């Protein structure tokens, strides 16, 4: 699974507004 996928995703979800 990893915490990577979510991690930069957590970057992503804020980038997409």
């Amino acid at each position: 699974a990893m915490r990577l996928s979510k991690f930069f995703r957590d970057f992503i979800l804020q980038r997409k507004k």
